[PDB]
């Protein structure tokens, strides 16, 4: 679990969105596993605007942060789950690292700010849904 709080927005994995998230829907994309809902309280997370390929992610299944090198956002094939059939997920970045299903929502950050959130994993690889292209999160 986990979210990014920026301005009047809440960014979560789409497969984990709540009833309140859908009732206050701003934007959602199944192909990216992202959902953004509006909030009354103001968020303070800084979104990174960069092309960094190194950062640190929070892994709740180990109560630890891990440094990783990650790929550039791209279309990656993701196995079927209870939330989606087998498909290509877009804007996905992979790193060699540990994750379990409950790790989705952990933040990946670089020196410039928040890069994305854990979205997929398996076989010793962790995938993060990039959010750096969503320029509107700041305005
Ligand atoms: C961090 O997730 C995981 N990590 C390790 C294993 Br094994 C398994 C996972 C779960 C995972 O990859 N999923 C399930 C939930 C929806 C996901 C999606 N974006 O399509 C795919
Ligand atoms: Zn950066």
């Amino acid at each position: 679990s986990g979210a990014i709080y920026v301005g009047n927005y809440r960014v979560v994995n789409r497969h984990l969105a709540t009833h309140n998230d859908w009732a206050n829907l701003v934007w959602e994309d199944s192909s990216r596993d992202l959902l953004v809902s509006s909030t009354t309280a103001q968020g303070c997370d800084t979104i990174a605007r960069c092309d960094c390929q190194t950062g640190v992610y929070y892994c709740s299944s180990r109560r630890k942060h891990y440094p990783v090198s990650f790929s550039k956002p791209s279309l990656i094939f993701v196995e079927a789950s209870e939330y989606y059939p087998a498909r290509y997920q877009s804007h996905l970045m992979l790193a060699v690292g540990h994750s379990e299903p409950g790790d989705c929502g952990g933040i990946l950050r670089c020196q410039h700010g928040v890069v994305g959130i854990v979205s997929t994993g398996g076989n010793g690889l962790v995938g993060f849904a990039d959010v750096r292209d969503l320029l509107w999160l700041d305005e």
